[PDB]
């Protein structure tokens, strides 16, 4: 979901290794430290790339994920382990969150929704309504799957015409 | 009401992520801090957070306590400035903040003096007093702001002023 | 600068104390993470009870560009007001001066004078060729008041010096 | 004070040959009568009268009921219009009353700025903000009055008044 926090990648693993083999690795590891923060196993789960030597680990907490960090460099069978936050992490969560303002009221949810899918899929989104009444606010918010989007989106629907209202589009913040 | 959410305070643009323990030790350690706690633990109970629409709900052990923390209102947390407000379940005691309006024209109506008062937010309630007798207006009038904070606003921006060749008299009726 | 390290605080409490003022800050600073690394960011608060006003200085330029998100905030039920020192400058050095053209022969003290001329120095240095320690010809100065620059460039700037029209302008 | 003479009240201008009895008699069903009082009992514990300078002195259970009765001032009793007063020895905590003052013509000097402010009462603090480079003012003060009543008089006669070819701004600095 928004694990983006919760996944570390990891390069120049040694050949052969196993999912199992890695995902004791890094428990044992967290362990040794007192990198833990509860009972049980750290990593939720291992996913390697056997081709390109490299692998994502899935931890089951934020911070652990963020203690994992300190095992850069770390030795695994003999090799040197490259320890780096994914790419899609976001040490800044939310920061891409839209903010969409001066919607007509007659708009609905999905109406609104096309609206914004022009530019691509959505990994959230909401408009609000009167806890009372149901009806629309005429302003909503919404965050793209793929974050660089928010850019191409505010581009092209900020400022836009409907009915008579002036959307404002922008980052929620 | 008119005597419930008295502990308990609306906050939004919370922090995206943010945990609702980790809310509550904020806010606790700012009213330390700040010096709003008036007794030995902790003012804040509990944090009811609502993650789709990024807001939260406080509840405090005590109605002055909870009074008190409407000064954080703007605060910054992570990087986020925390909108405090009264949960809408709430209202005070009516006549609260009633106003008094002083150095009206007499020949102006209801709507006339009321259009200058409602530019700045709608009213809950309001009178011009006339002369039963002839209905022509005495130049004074009542009233108050259904959201209370406007009430500084039209004592702000009114009271003092010019309006004719009188100056307007506008404050709370007490 | 230093006056990067500073900050202007008013609307304190009557009655509070340099002690007091610096704990709650160092406090303040930790609880928002807004702390560059350990111990405390606060090391020293001036007080004037008369005007209520105060300053803090903190170790570090950016701890401090930290500290202004606490503008509004309550401090013993009163709300402080965080804000820049007057001699602030967001550019670190954009009123350094460029002494050039100054005649060969002249040293620090000599070259030095003349500048105080429209007022005390922050900073000072005469360029000389590392070996022979002779002067190149030109200097660069700033004044602690910022707001002589101008006028010094206008006393300056075409002077003649001797056998030469001096050239002062900001080295920016 | 700081913080003696909370509990007591000066009565002046008392009936003559009335008793202590029959004061706190009166005031303490005062307080009922005008929902003064904060809990069940007296909020009067004793009265001290002096005959021979006709005045005498209220002893309250609380602090917060002293308060209260201050409300009492000019209540007619047996005919007389009584004066409640607090205790000499009585101080409010500094700052409580302080003032500020905008919209001065900047070429004033602290006696001139003074002279508009005593003409209410005595000031017991006063301060004119000047740029310390120049020693100039910024035409806006600060200051209180010895006397805490002469606060609302200086306000009401200067707040929202003309000097010049400005208008001023007196209210409490809070």
């Amino acid at each position: 979901p928004l694990g983006s926090a919760r996944r570390l990648y990891v390069g120049n693993i040694p050949f052969g290794i196993t999912e199992e083999a890695m995902m004791d690795f890094f428990n044992a590891q967290m362990r040794l430290g007192g990198l833990t923060q509860a009972p049980g196993n750290p990593v939720l789960a291992v996913q390697i790339n056997q081709d390109k030597n490299f692998a994502f680990l899935e931890f089951r907490s934020v911070d652990e994920t963020t203690q994992a960090m300190a095992f850069d460099g770390i030795i695994f069978q003999g090799q040197s382990l490259k320890i780096r936050r994914p790419h899609d992490y976001q040490p800044l969560p939310g920061a891409h969150k839209l903010f969409i303002g001066g919607l007509p009221n007659y708009l609905n949810d999905d109406q609104v929704k096309e609206l914004l899918t022009s530019f691509g899929p959505l990994k959230a989104f909401n408009l609000v309504k009167d806890s009372a009444t149901g009806l629309s606010k005429g302003y909503a918010f919404c965050e793209y799957v793929d974050i660089n989007v928010t850019d191409q989106a505010i581009a092209g629907l900020n400022g836009m015409q409907l009915g008579d209202k002036k959307l404002l589009v922008q980052r929620a913040s």
